[PDB]
């Protein structure tokens, strides 16, 4: 049993709710929340400015000490940093973004960071605005993961459309 209240089921691991995800990691505290992080760390805009935001530019901080010691994420890659007062830790994991030219193959290789955690709350990754479907991100998402993972989608409209379009 885990903390993750009015999920709504999808399959055996993945569950999903119309939900604000810097809301519901203020309330959950997950061990692990993941950011919609780009290769850079550089949370100006989206989930990652959000996120960011919530934490006071804290996130940021931290975010910039690490590119420093280590250079660039890889598109489809992620990091492992603190998830300051919203999570235990905030799994970055860039997904790509269709808007910049990246290539959507890789989608898969992103989620696949998922599942080296036991339980994660996360937002579709590539979507919103790097730019892919929604739909094929929870495709992929349901396909790729199998750990438990809660997904937070923001956009009420898009959530109702998400459930009801679900294979
Ligand atoms: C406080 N907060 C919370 C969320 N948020 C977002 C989420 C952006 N959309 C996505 O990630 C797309 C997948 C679809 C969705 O989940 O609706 N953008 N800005 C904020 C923000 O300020």
């Amino acid at each position: 049993v885990n903390s993750f209240s009015g999920y709504l089921k999808l399959t055996d691991n993945v569950y999903i709710k119309n939900a604000d995800i810097v809301e519901e990691a203020k309330k959950v505290k997950p061990t692990v929340v993941v950011n919609a992080a780009n290769v850079y760390l550089k949370h100006g805009g989206g989930v990652a400015g959000a996120l960011n935001k919530a934490t006071n530019n804290a996130m940021q901080v931290e975010s910039d000490d690490y590119i420093a010691t280590n250079g660039p994420l890889k598109v489809g890659g992620s990091c492992v940093l603190s998830g300051h007062n919203l999570a235990k830790h905030c799994l970055h994991v860039v997904g790509p973004n269709v808007n910049k030219g990246e290539d959507i193959q890789l989608l898969k290789s992103a989620y696949e960071n998922f599942n080296q955690h036991e339980v994660l709350l996360a937002p579709l990754l590539s979507a919103g605005i790097f730019g892919a479907d929604p739909i094929h991100s929870l495709r992929v998402c349901v396909d790729t993961v199998r750990t438990n993972v809660y997904l937070a989608v923001f956009d009420k409209n898009l959530y109702d459309k998400l459930v009801s379009s679900f294979l």
